[PDB]
């Protein structure tokens, strides 16, 4: 088969890094009347994002074809799938070529093909880069205008050339998307972050007064925490690393920080998400069973992720563990509910069930309507975070929530139930278990009434590293 012969040979060249022969390969394909498919086009694409970007002289044909060919894939009307994106953004990257990357986004939607976030990437930055942030400002339109979200690196570039460009309007706008958005910023955006308000365009920007009345419906209006009417008061900042204590006080001016309210429809909608994804994956009858066996039970104070609190600091399944975090639970709940341990089958049976006693529990909480135990096969944590969704309670885990299955939640409303869901262990030689309840305080941006900022720096983990804010405050 002629096409079947091209697959074959453009497995070859290359996996040999032949860009050369994959060119040869595709021309002559042309002139005997093969039609490229998507397999072909996407091995072509690859192998052209090999070339390099000439240090010395005109540019390479791998790169200069590579985008040729690009263009005649989408032609051709051959569909892209996700490795035509990845392809296609670093034949862009290594190209290095703006105007170029952002013509391939054009190109997409004119032909009704949905834009990655990725394909932006070499068009955004590379005009970031070069201080263009007019043009920068028509890629984010574009990108905006898709619908594709941006993240915090498309994000802290448009802040950058904002900043460099001296545009008081897009910093704050920016500010605002990361608040949205991002809610905790990394070392080197809070450091950007930390120069802007340091800075003499920032000093020069603002109004002496304003209408309390438009900022205070402005707040109800945004659902709290902001106000998102421009930057308020005059002359310079007073800019402070810092932390909040125990109840979100500000240690630099003691500006206590806003609990932000999560809207209970926003949660039923990630609630039918959750079930969605869950049912993708699991057997549908087994996490059916699950749901309604919690329809039948309850009320739950807390939901357990038991192979977690088995397992975590320890170098085998400590039954203790577990068993200290269900009596910690029940001891706070106002009522004395048991938690609702979720288990797999497997940990049930053999051990920490090795000892009779320990065992006899696990049968009692079972028994007591406090534990369920998750088929084998199954991916547990579908189940717990149902639980606790769905019984609007809190979760037990210090799992860190951030692999692939929790990729899948997004970073909007996940990140934002969590840290007002989460209790998290810990333990010390000195005191044993403790439990770490969530803040009483959002840990995000926040914009005050009257112009104040507080920005949170993200961490790994805020228990082992105590979280660094910026306090910005107007001196007079
Ligand atoms: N610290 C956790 C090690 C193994 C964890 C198992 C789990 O989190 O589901
Ligand atoms: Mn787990
Ligand atoms: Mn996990
Ligand atoms: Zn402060």
């Amino acid at each position: 088969s002629p096409e079947a012969l091209l697959k074959q040979k453009l497995d070859m060249c290359s996996k040999k890094g032949d860009v050369l022969e994959a060119l040869r390969l595709y021309d002559e394909a042309r002139r005997n009347g093969v039609q490229l498919s998507q397999y072909h086009y996407n091995v072509l694409l690859y192998v052209c994002s090999l070339a390099e970007a000439a240090t010395e002289s005109s540019p390479n044909p791998g790169l200069s074809r590579g985008f040729d060919i690009f263009k005649q894939m989408i032609v051709d009307k051959v569909v892209p799938n996700e490795a035509t994106f990845t392809n296609g953004a670093r034949l862009a990257v290594a190209k290095d070529d703006p105007e170029m990357a952002f013509d391939m986004v054009k190109q997409m939607k004119a032909f009704g093909i949905q834009p990655r976030l990725r394909s932006y990437g070499p068009a955004l930055f590379g005009f970031c880069r070069k201080g263009d942030a007019d043009k920068a400002y028509e890629v984010d339109a574009h990108m905006v205008e898709s619908e594709v979200v941006p993240e915090e690196p498309e994000l802290a570039a448009l802040l950058k050339v904002s900043m460099d460009t001296k545009n008081a309007d897009k910093v704050y706008k920016t500010l605002q998307r990361l608040r949205d958005l991002v809610r905790q910023v990394s070392k080197s955006t809070f450091d950007m972050i930390e120069e802007w308000f340091k800075s003499e365009v920032a000093t020069k920007t603002g109004v002496k007064k304003w209408d309390v009345k438009k900022i205070r419906d402005a707040v109800v209006s945004g659902g709290g925490g902001w106000h998102g009417q421009g930057w308020l008061g005059t002359g310079k900042w007073n800019v402070k690393r810092t932390e909040m204590d125990e109840n979100g006080v500000c240690k630099c001016c003691k500006e206590k920080l806003v609990c932000i309210d999560i809207n209970p429809v926003e949660t039923e909608t990630f609630a039918a998400s959750l079930t969605r994804l869950a049912c993708e994956r699991e057997v549908k009858a087994n996490f059916n069973q699950f749901q309604e066996w919690l329809e039948r039970h309850g009320p739950f104070d807390a939901v357990i992720d038991g192979a977690n609190m088995g397992l975590v600091n320890q170098r085998s399944f400590s039954f203790f563990q577990l068993n200290n975090t269900v009596q910690r639970c029940q001891q706070i709940s106002p009522s004395k509910r048991l938690p609702l341990v979720i288990l797999h089958k497997s940990r049930v049976n053999g051990g920490p069930a090795t000892y009779p006693k320990n065992r006899a529990l696990l049968e009692k909480w079972k028994n007591a309507g406090a534990l369920y135990a998750t088929p084998p096969g199954s991916n547990d944590d579908w189940y717990w975070l149902y639980a606790a969704v769905s019984c609007k309670c809190l979760l037990v885990t210090n799992d860190e929530m951030r692999d692939h299955l929790f990729q899948l939640l997004g970073n909007s409303f996940f990140p934002r139930w969590k840290e007002k869901h989460q209790v998290r262990i810990s333990v010390t030689r000195e005191d044993g278990l403790k439990l770490n309840m969530p803040p009483p305080y959002s840990i995000v941006i926040q914009e005050s009434e009257d112009g104040t900022w507080h920005v949170p720096m993200s961490v790994e983990d805020d228990l082992q590293t105590s979280r660094q804010w910026l306090c910005a405050k107007r001196s007079k």
